[PDB]
């Protein structure tokens, strides 16, 4: 093939610093990013309604939490409308990310459409004028974006068509990114649904990562200047087989030393409808895992941050302190996990978990 | 593979239905779907102003042509604006299209985009609400639908990953718009610019459609609702070695006959920067070519219909029938052509043209 | 990409040549190129020893029947053996064959071997030394050869792997004997073995013959220098539901009209266990069908144009003639069939059959 | 898509234990698979004769140098005649080479053969019967594999067809030695012919190896028990622009980082035309260089470790301890070079070289 550089040196130191500082030792990311009809779904669990103000309010609690979650979080991913919230202090909430030593990200994607003749199988969009949105988002603070693809395992799920398909546009994606000095977090989700076991999920992932990398490489992207954000390989929700953290820690670095080139800068790991705890205890053990490992293993985690919290907060302006106590108790649980220091449960076996949340999907 | 199906009888057979209708034998498609910003240079030409009326009052021109045109133009392919505009007598075009027995379009491309890492190469978007923009324009009497890629010849131009890529998108569009009851034209168009001989035209043809078609089944698209807008196999514009249209009759067909199934119900072929005449001729040797074609092989011309209708208009509605008699001449012409009994030029050989319009595109 | 042509106009042109003489209208291939294992257990079938001489003797019956065989037989796949032998008149095998207007063929493949960690998959060898083996051959008297890929259809039979690797190693061969002279008849057989239906073969055969020509054009194959040799779309030799002819045969020219391009000179169907009267009546059928069929549409039969002729010869030397009128019987009858004329059943409908012969593969 | 394993745990342990101990710190790896047409240039460099002894002598003087090579050579790869020769002492030779703590290793490969419509691109063949062949090298003592598949860069030479046809080649030899208790040494080599620059190998070499290991994991290979045996990334042999050895070993770390996965075991280097020296020096560096390197970075040399000790022999029985003293130098500094330990030039930069090795290939 032929070279025509799709970066420059300059570009391409860029993108490898933002990478880095994100997964720095001890840091994972916030992923903040619900729609307005997801986040509709968590305030209306706390009986409280959802308004422009209710979301503000309750992200800016998790936004402007006590300083030691600042080691705790290298990055924060954002949803459209609170990258251009403020704070009550008047500061746009970039503004506070970044002084508590945060990069901000941005989610991108337009959500997930349906693939003809396969069996409930989806691609996700979001590509249309996706350059000139990441260069506003660029201009407007952030650094980092997220596009999450879905894969399911079924009888017949991970169909290739699928499987080539979410690759290619996971690649398009992130081709586009990069042009415009934003670090793509890929997001390749293989959902915990069905009964299968941990086998049959890290054999999918093995052959799901394969792809998103080759298609990475065709489209020429820059991998240094990339973040993965797999699943862990766990046994589907439905699986009536038990497995110990070990067993799923080794079952998921295995997967992931096969696959993802060393040149990967870190993978961030997503919960899937573990429960806080649960999580924590995976990604300890995961890094307590006796393998090279040639990346970070970290988190950025959504309701795994945040299940504790909100149940705190349960829309009561009093109940502020309790929620944002909940939530950093929770970051230095997931500091401590990316660094096979999790105290509690967790350690090259373990087999606790005890919280819950999960649906139709998973996460 | 498995085998979940797309389309059921009941919509396979609609598509069927309208994509034989448009290519009936003696009909091609005029293709009027000018977006604001090129009719704009247009009508400049004729020192006319680029407002919604001047376009209005164009596109009305063409359309309500007597009905000598009638069993010429199988379909007309239209600007999203022109679709919801009105003929004087009130009529809304779609209406005025089809009570003279055609079948309206509709473009649903947002225009290329280019390819990092490549040498100018580009892709297209139009991807994101595809479905919701077909569905309404469903309603709104439109049948088939417009998506152009392009190619284009260099020292390393068709690059794979602009081969794959093109290919790809061609063949998710294609899926959303059948899943709509709209029958897309597939228009892979390969650029006439540079100097490149009729051999390499081929090679690169052949090479183009053979990666379309197989997107197309691996995104399971079903053909025979399907219509194919190659280029023919010419010299490059820049080539300084002649042929005759023999040459680049056999050469097109030739590179057909090797790629495009026979379960393809048409092809209608871009002019690109051929005048009016030359691709009448050249259309007209392509029917008159000896080898067994399977498809019908007719227009679906843009400028190579319009030139000198908009020539003789020149923005003075005191000349609208001088105008329409210019479009109607070219009309019966490429009926003509599209049936190898095109009488001037044109014929298992030539080697005529003159008349011009062509810019670093091609077209 | 980039031309650097693999065939010469004139290699081209020879290749055409013996492709149309083959499969002329009227003619078929007699494939009698059964390797010493399978004769065996033919031989066998009517207490006769597997010996040289018995095997020499047989194919002389077959290919010294009377002169209203000649205009049914395009050419006759020969096994290596019978390639040098002679028959009694002292004349070499491929000089009667010729003699007879027939063209000589010799199947070239070194039999399947298991695809690891599949489920009984399988590719097929022979590739070694095949361009020195293939220059022999075309020196020897042979003008085309055989290659023969085995898929089949199980709960994940047909694995893309398996696709891929088959469309790929048959493309490898195909390139090999074009450079050579020879006329590659290209087999990707889909075993009729399983309970499936008529729909799932036929999906399965589309995705097959897709994957092949896309390999065959990477290959950059001279596709008119080519036959195929695919399996009819039928139920499987399990499947409990009952299907007429042109069921099969709707099914078959649908599946082939998707997928092989009209430059195909033509398709030489498989038997696969089909007795020979229901072998000769889907081929009528086939013929039959309304759609338009680019390429010849024939015969390519072993056991199917054998069976009565073997039973009747029954070893013994004394019933020759009433052997050899078993199998002109059959090459009259298929020669009708390939024409659609075939006068018993057999009709654009029809469901008759009764003879048999299958085993755990089909054929 | 579906599992149905290629291996059991019991066969993946011994694979992994044996690429593991080939590639034992400090050790390497002897090419000295010299087929009987290139070790005739050898032995006729030095004006003695090839024959059967001259090459058993020469063999030996090489497989019985004294013990200080012993920790610096794991294994050593053999051409098939010599695996079936002894020692004068009566000992069979792959018995000589296991006494001495080092795995023995066969060629595999039966040559590159063209690619048709090419520019003088190759595959390699030697598939046919692999298996068996392969079982019976694992009864007489051989533990791993070598097939060479050979790329070279032109104006338009690494065609993807070629990196297709070879990366799946490379594959299909990979699962046969698997199955077959062989750990197959994997490797594509781009030859250092052509007068590109540094960054054109780098770039070529990243798509070479990103093909390679997407076939080697549709093909469903077990990476850990696999040796990877690029070239290093360097200028052309004729390229006017000179470069240091940290400039080529930062280009070569890079090229590696980005496309093999953590989990093969190791990468053993081909030196490509380098002098004894040169390769030496740059092995180091590669060993020096400052990025994370999670695989073994060593050698596996044929006439690197050769020129000085063949020269030495010249034939005279009378010069077999001189000789093998110049060998011994060679395992020596290439086993301090695979540690960053090499004591001459060699360090996170240098550019020494002297001595000279090459012909229209590389090697």
């Amino acid at each position: 093939p032929y070279q025509y550089p799709a970066l420059t040196p300059e570009q391409k130191k860029e993108l490898s610093d933002i990478a880095h500082r994100i997964v720095a030792p001890g840091k994972g990311i916030l992923a903040a990013d619900e729609s307005t009809g997801s986040i509709a779904k968590r305030l209306q669990s706390i009986g409280t309604e959802n308004t422009e103000e209710n979301r503000r309010f309750y992200r800016q609690l998790l936004l402007t939490a006590d300083d030691r979650v600042n080691p705790c979080i290298g990055g924060v991913i954002l949803f459209h409308e609170t990258l251009y919230q403020k704070a009550d202090d008047g500061r746009p909430f970039p503004q506070v990310i970044k002084s508590k030593g945060g990069v901000v990200g941005i989610k991108v994607d337009k959500g997930v459409v349906p693939l003809a003749g396969t069996n409930g199988e989806t691609t996700t969009q979001g590509l249309d004028g996706l350059s000139e949105r990441c260069a506003q988002y660029k201009k407007d603070g952030a650094d980092f974006a997220k596009w999450r693809c879905v894969l399911k395992i079924g009888e017949h799920t991970p169909s290739a068509l699928a499987i080539m398909e979410n690759a290619n546009v996971l690649a398009r994606y992130a081709s586009i990114c990069q042009q415009n000095g934003i670090v793509p977090i890929v997001e390749p989700e293989i959902l915990p649904d069905g009964d299968h076991d941990l086998k049959r999920c890290q054999y999918v992932t093995e052959k799901v990562l394969a792809a998103v990398y080759k298609a990475l490489s065709d489209h020429h992207i820059y991998l240094e200047g990339t973040l993965l954000k797999p699943n862990m390989v766990t046994p589907g929700h439905a699986c009536t087989q038990k497995f110990s953290h070990e067993e799923i820690a080794m079952a998921t670095v295995t997967a992931l030393r096969r696959t993802v080139p060393p040149a990967v800068t870190g993978i961030t790991f997503l919960s899937g409808g573990q429960s806080e705890e649960e999580a924590s205890i995976n990604l300890n053990a995961i890094n307590k895992c006796p393998l090279l490992k040639p990346w970070a293993l970290t988190f950025s985690y959504g309701r795994a941050l945040q299940a504790s919290a909100l149940k705190a907060w349960g829309g009561k302006k009093e109940n502020l302190k309790a929620a944002q106590e909940e939530y950093v108790k929770r970051a230095l649980a997931n500091s401590l996990a990316c660094q096979g220091k999790y105290t509690p449960s967790g350690q090259a076996g373990a087999a606790a978990s005890e919280s819950l949340f999960v649906s139709n999907h998973a996460y």
